[PDB]
């Protein structure tokens, strides 16, 4: 079948497996760490191998979070984070989402991001358009009375500079989500220049914000490329239009 | 009928009408200014109207956002946002909440904070505990290698040396429920020294977060003192624990 009736199948079904679990730390706990150095708690597993029980049958190249790269000489790739902001959802934070994204010989062909508690499906087939829930969906116009942002900063910004040339802020914790929101239109930009984030946390919202209008850029202004690997933290940039990179870039 | 029947009862309420205006910016008109003078949207005036209904047979006081104060010289006093977090709202952010605090002899009594999307009921009877949808909540334990904040600085603060304490950083943009997620031990601390918030935004969280253990003090430390009316705004400071409070006063 298509792209996106797989990408829901295995995103409705990691929902009902694991949302029970969401804020209820008192259920959960540390059960590995990821080739990442980080800490894998039981639901991250949970939901990362009900995903694999149904990639590995496609024979495709799948890249996760807690595995790394799996490689099966397919022109195909599926990159996945089934729990984008882990740490918001054991919490109790209501921002989180499922990263499906799928390349064809590295190129972007399909994107899926799933906001679970608002029952969103943000998807873009590569050159087909952005929507959420059916709708097309696109970068707001820029207005620089009315910027709102999400950020990550390094020691290397100006911060009140920022604060003074915005509007508004919101830092959810869910960078997967939050370029979403730029793609949305609810947000002018997100961005990280402390480097943290990586292609299983942007793969499938790349596709998405691409389609929607946005400008998606590394540290320095010209179009962001990338790696698929569960390693290699990058710079990134998710703007809706020229202006907003501007005064981004105008402050690192 | 129990103050926190009404209060869940007026909740689930408004919860039928304003939720199909979630994220659905072009379905609502601003009818009109709140005394102060900011847009009252549509849904705005909804939810207020639905909960005035209910309220209004009471004859107690009511101190509400869009309305400021009735007084209909009660020794009972409802103070309520019908929606916190309007902007999320209508950008469909899912980070918004109903308030609800009754004061008795102008003394907290009972507070309701209604988290919509989550469906999450947080709630404390003046003496008798912080619950959240009957589950004793409580404030988190102080550690200094692993705080979580959310603020809202005045042109003043060290964000540099602020951002060089905490561990991690979310910014909702809704004070009142953010005030929550202290009292069920998310994150260590919220403020807000950008004197914005109101009575209406932190009265029935006030109390719920008293009984999850929090501080919430002034800018001085001096603990928070505040007047019952829709009008003057406040610097408050909630937090988990003195030390939470002393690193925030040191870059005061
Ligand atoms: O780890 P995770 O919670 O699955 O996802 C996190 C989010 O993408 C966040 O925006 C980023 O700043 C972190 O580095 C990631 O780890
Ligand atoms: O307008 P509203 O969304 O009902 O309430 C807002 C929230 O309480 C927010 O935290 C605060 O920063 C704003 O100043 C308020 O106006
Ligand atoms: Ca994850
Ligand atoms: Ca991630
Ligand atoms: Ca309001
Ligand atoms: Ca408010």
């Amino acid at each position: 079948m298509k792209w996106d009736e797989i990408g829901k199948n295995i995103a409705k079904e990691i929902e009902k497996e694991i949302l029970p679990y969401f804020g209820r730390k008192d259920k959960s706990y540390v059960v590995g760490t990821s080739p990442s150095g980080d800490e894998t708690e039981i639901f991250d597993k949970i939901s990362e191998d009900i995903a694999l029980k149904y990639l590995k049958s496609l024979n495709v190249n799948i890249v996760s979070e807690e595995l790394g790269v799996i490689d099966n000489s397919s022109e195909w790739t599926v990159v996945i984070d089934p729990i984008d902001g882990s740490f918001n959802f054991i919490n109790g934070i209501p921002f989180f989402a499922f990263c499906f994204g799928v390349f064809k010989n590295n190129e972007p062909y399909y994107g899926l991001t799933y906001e679970f508690l608002t029952k969103s499906f943000y998807e873009a087939y590569k050159g087909k358009g952005a929507y959420l829930n059916g709708r097309k969906i696109k970068v707001k116009d820029f207005n620089p009375n009315n910027i709102v942002i999400s950020y990550y900063p390094s020691k290397k910004i100006d911060l009140e500079k920022l604060r003074n040339k915005v509007k508004r802020v919101r830092i959810f914790g869910a960078f997967g989500l939050e370029m979403c929101y730029v793609a949305k239109g609810t947000l002018d930009a997100v961005f990280d220049v402390r480097p943290k984030v990586r292609a299983v946390d942007i793969a499938s919202s790349y596709i998405i914000c691409k389609e929607a209008g946005a400008l998606i850029t590394d540290e320095n202004g010209d179009e962001l490329k990338f790696d698929l690997n569960a390693t290699d933290r990058l710079n990134i940039i998710v703007a809706n239009s020229k202006e907003m990179l501007d005064i981004i870039l105008d402050l690192l």
